């Protein structure tokens, strides 16, 4: 229920989703939608407003059940049907669906997401022309400089009430952070690494590499690079919706994820500085090379 | 690893068992010496510097490893042994031990807290006239009104983007939170309902009832009860010390519990609020009966 809430109240994610679905109703006047995890219906319900023929809801989680109850409160049941269970095994009462909605992001965009269950039902279940939304995604890296964090989860361990824990260095760098960034301790422009386009994208394609070019735009010493996504809304509408969750865009639930240096470096305003990234599937992990060294974070 | 260096940057908690450590030397010096719950091992090295004879450090988690390295690199290893294990399965290479320590508290004292592992401990493993510490334990409760908050909980629900939720409220309700409380929003002086000394508590006596009276000092609408707890270091002590994790506090960790009022109702000050609360172990849970209805929480 809490993560439930928490996404609700996250004013980017929900009215991003809203004004998509209101402003563009051309899009589902009429259609009969899938609404990929779809929680407590909230979509669900705004694609019925806007017009829906018919909403099937999925969902493995309990809260389908709430879903239940919200959507006979709402007195649509006779448009939204919800179906408790994975996309992969549920039976559905169509063949085919016009129009997929689905809000399945993960941190970094693919930490544990839904985006596997959004294809699947893409390929399984999209009637042929159909339309997949949020349509276009995108992840980006930053690069940042903040020495007194650094020296909080790193150099904190050296000296601990009087006592060496230096090993823990090594526990504490393969992390991960979620954390919303001061935008003040960005040292670059950003750089995307990954473009996903949901109606052309593949499971396999969800690993990838990528070099990449940060452009330095302070001299500092570089002590993390951080990572976002931008969501967008692009197919056949007028009204095209997008959203940042970046450290330079209003906060969202997703924060931003912070890939720590175990060896901060100096960099100079101008630099381009150079990287690469790639992504796995194993529990995603992200190795990083950067300044002659090569790390591997989870969350 | 998070919740050992979060721990470890609890002041008031690291702090006061340094203290009550270094400025009680004459209850390690030349003593045999139990860590219960070990974690990083550090309560095991005050203890050596303050002079134990031989420390034992248990944990059943993989962080004893780490504790490993770090007791080799401050050249403890002579004096403190660590096992891996629970402490009702390790073998112990003493038949008893003349002190337990332990960092076992957990949110609102009881909640997924290692006491039962100290009392074991202790009944199995502590030497006859030995002493455990914290030796003193107690819980309180104490009255909120935060009517700005209640309606973010609850009335939140009844309009969602237009639509109706009023049934989520069900689920939030009886969900304890666990949350840091602005202390201008404390409208009784507090109660203990429950005082433990470690020495004499069984397992059974973890599971309680009390009536118990709060006195209203600001006439408000009552939105919520707040818990907390106070941890003390008393038995032959020369310098006795005492945190609280309560409001009026610096803030730990263990922040405090809230239990939501579904029907928040009105208090004037001077009035003696009456009420009774229970904690069951199942997954603890605590039933409060207040203003005539009764609501039983977890967490
Ligand atoms: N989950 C809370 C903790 C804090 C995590 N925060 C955290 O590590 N945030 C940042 C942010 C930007 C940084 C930039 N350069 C270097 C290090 C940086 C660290 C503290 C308690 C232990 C677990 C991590
Ligand atoms: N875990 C973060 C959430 C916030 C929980 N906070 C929270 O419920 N805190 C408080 C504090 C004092 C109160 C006093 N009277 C009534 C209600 C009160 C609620 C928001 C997102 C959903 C989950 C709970
Ligand atoms: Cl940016
Ligand atoms: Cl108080």
């Amino acid at each position: 229920y809490g993560i439930h809430e928490e996404m609700l109240k996250d004013k980017i994610r929900t009215e991003s989703y809203r004004d998509f679905i209101y402003q563009n109703p051309h899009i589902f006047k009429d259609k009969v939608v899938l609404d990929v995890g779809c929680g407590t219906g909230i979509l669900s319900m705004f694609a019925a407003k806007a017009g829906a023929k018919k909403v099937l809801g999925v969902d493995q989680s309990e809260i389908l059940y709430q879903a239940m109850d919200i959507i006979r409160l709402n007195k649509l049941e006779d448009t939204i049907t919800l179906i408790k269970g994975k996309i992969e095994e549920v039976h559905l009462p169509v063949e085919k669906v016009d129009v997929i909605i689905s809000e399945w992001m993960g941190y970094f965009l693919l930490f544990e997401s839904m985006l596997d269950s959004v294809l699947y039902a893409k390929n399984k279940y999209l009637a042929k022309g159909g339309s997949v939304y949020p349509d276009i995604c995108t992840i980006s890296l930053v690069a940042v400089s903040d020495v007194n964090k650094h020296a909080d989860r790193i150099a904190f361990w050296d000296d601990v009430y009087g006592f060496k824990m230096s090993c823990m260095k090594k526990a504490v760098i393969p992390e991960a952070v979620v954390e919303v960034l001061d935008p003040k301790t960005l040292i670059s422009e950003p750089c995307g690494i990954k473009h996903i386009d949901c109606h052309t994208t593949s499971i396999s394609d969800l690993e990838f590499s990528s070099d990449f070019t940060l452009k330095i735009t302070r001299t500092s010493m570089c002590t993390a690079i951080a990572g976002y996504f931008d969501i967008y809304f692009e197919k056949n509408c007028h009204n095209r919706v997008v959203f940042s969750t970046g450290p330079q865009s209003t906060k969202t639930h997703w924060k931003q994820t912070v890939f720590l240096l175990e060896k901060p470096f100096s960099v100079k305003a101008g630099e381009a500085l150079k990287g690469k990234v790639t992504v796995h599937k194993n529990s995603l992990t992200v190795t990083l090379t950067l300044n002659n060294s090569t790390q591997t974070y989870g969350l």
